[PDB]
């Protein structure tokens, strides 16, 4: 059916998709440890994991992949669709990250745990290029489903006729975004010029979003949600 | 001028910057040994061609390094990836040293591989080829700080990348809709290279300051 879609219906599914906003635990001890906060911080994300789930099962053409290739999407894609969230939030809070209504940091609390203020800082920048490029809803939904599809898509196998199958699906769903994006600019009055550059930027920020999430999972280096937890949360 | 440049200036300056292709060191008649040795060799002449890409010798020496600091292992990929593409299941590391799987960390040959193989389906072109190892240089660092103007000159020249990709389609018989489901799907292995690179990196060398001697000199 996704492949059926015009583009305005793509846009509507999506925004019709989207998770809902979540609070931050009630009344922590305020000012954090750097174990309080990472706690704070990994207990909402936990939350916000299952409706993850449940928005990706309506990204349309997500369902029609096996179970094993939507937990690997879902393996590659969380944290960038976490920090693309997270950047969205805070587009209106300038030097400012607004992980929930009631969680608002600034960049010397990022300090806190170490290594994370580097982060703090690529997603502030983030945030503020999404300002400076008047990113828009619409669009922003188109991203983040881009990112869902896209980021994992080059680790399946090959090995048969269906895998094939399954990735050149993959790349068609792809194609109808990439055409719901441009149906937006075209409709916002964009030349077609302006419209190719500002795909063109939408899409090499991805690569930054990428470079943020592997950056976090390497300051790091059992939190990251598992294969069997993807799957269970899949299934239900 | 780089903001002057036609489609077809900015692909004749991009082709006649492209770095020859090494060989590896091999004299028969270590893998990490050769590997790094290749990559030492590959990074002399990379310093060289960036200095070339349009736009990039407008920004100052410090943004100059911090570009290359953040992309130069995506760019030896990018060049290893191209390389490979017409040897499914290979890596051609050099023309006197191609690489299977059972040779290989093996994550990331398994992840050049099927980057290789993307290319293959696609029939990547040279000229979209080089066009795309640019964009890795100017947009890798960019979003680190390379200062205001820094950051809209590189914009500017980086629209100036897309007007060419979309040029080359149009004129190699592309209809509108799929000049842009292409410069999409170009981009988006982009973001696959930078994650090959974290991984990479992090599996695991130029430093600032030997950049910028490299760059000085
Ligand atoms: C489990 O993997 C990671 C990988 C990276 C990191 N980092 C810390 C150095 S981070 O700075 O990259 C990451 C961005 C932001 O801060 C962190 C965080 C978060 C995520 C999940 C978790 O369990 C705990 C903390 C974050 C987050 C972002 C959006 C959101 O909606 C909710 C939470 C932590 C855990
Ligand atoms: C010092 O930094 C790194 C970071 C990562 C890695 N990796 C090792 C596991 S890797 O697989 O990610 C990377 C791809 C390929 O294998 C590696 C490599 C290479 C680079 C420089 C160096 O000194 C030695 C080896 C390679 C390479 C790729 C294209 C090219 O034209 C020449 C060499 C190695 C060194
Ligand atoms: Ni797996």
């Amino acid at each position: 059916l996704a492949l059926s879609l015009t583009a305005d219906q793509m846009v509507s599914a999506l925004l019709d998709a989207e998770p809902p906003i979540l609070y931050s635990e009630y009344d922590p001890t305020r000012p954090f440890s750097e174990a309080s906060m990472m706690g704070l911080l990994t207990n909402l994300a936990d939350r916000e994991l299952v409706h993850m789930i449940n928005w990706a099962k309506r990204v349309p053409g997500f369902v029609d992949l096996t179970s094993h290739d939507q937990v690997h999407l879902l393996e590659c894609a969380w944290l960038e669709i976490l920090m693309i969230g997270l950047v969205w939030r805070s587009m209106e809070h300038p030097g400012k990250l607004l992980f929930a209504p009631n969680l608002l940091l600034d960049r010397n609390q990022g300090k806190c745990v170490e290594g994370m203020v580097e982060i703090f800082d690529m997603l502030l920048a983030t945030s503020s290029r999404f300002r400076m490029m008047n990113l828009q809803g619409e669009e922003f939904v188109c991203l983040k489903s881009i990112i869902l599809l896209n980021s994992g898509v080059y680790t399946f196998l090959s090995s048969t006729l269906k895998s094939l199958e399954e990735k050149d699906h993959i790349h068609r769903v792809l194609d109808k975004i990439t055409d719901t994006l441009i149906h937006l600019m075209a409709k916002a009055g964009l030349t077609l010029q302006q419209q190719h550059q500002r795909l063109a930027q939408l899409l090499l920020i991805l690569s930054h979003i990428r470079h943020m999430s592997n950056k976090g999972m390497e300051h790091l280096y059992n939190v990251v949600p598992s294969y069997d937890l993807l799957l269970e949360m899949l299934d239900a």
